[PDB]
């Protein structure tokens, strides 16, 4: 299953306007898929441990999660994706803290690539753009399993 803490990350990424009272009840309807990644290929695995990509699906919207390194710390990034692969919705972090989540929201995706220029000297901004593009690529690749 998904713990309530993780549901809050997923629903935030997806822009699911909800009350905390309903979070666990609504969250039972989230579909979750875990993937290894080997040279661009995402294979289903049974649980989140060792996962390189986690894809959530709820009320016709996607969110992807991936491990990320943010100023030297191991963390996870979540990002919501519209099911036409044209926009991201919201991003958030577990395990680190960055103002960049205010940048990486409501952006266009053009053929699997975010429409944004980042400061090339900011390791965290490069990491966010790299991670979000990696996630969009993965979610598009496995989408035939969901809403194609
Ligand atoms: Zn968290």
């Amino acid at each position: 299953k998904i713990d309530e803490h993780t549901i809050g990350h997923v629903f935030h990424a997806m822009g699911v306007v909800h009350s905390k009272k309903d979070r666990k009840s609504l969250g039972k309807n989230i579909k979750v898929f875990y993937f290894s990644e080997e040279d661009g290929h995402f294979q289903t695995i049974p649980s989140k441990e060792n996962a390189k990509l986690i894809v959530y699906f709820y009320d016709n919207v996607y969110a992807g999660e991936a491990p990320i390194s943010i100023s030297g710390k191991e963390a996870f990034i979540f990002v919501g994706i519209t099911p036409d692969f044209k926009k991201i919705i919201n991003s958030n972090l577990h395990g680190a803290k960055s103002d960049l989540i205010g940048t990486f929201k409501d952006l266009n995706i053009k053929n699997s690539k975010l429409e944004i220029t980042v400061d090339e000297n900011n390791s965290d901004a490069k990491t966010f753009l790299e991670s979000v593009n990696y996630i969009i690529d993965g979610v598009e690749k496995i989408s035939p399993m969901l809403t194609n």
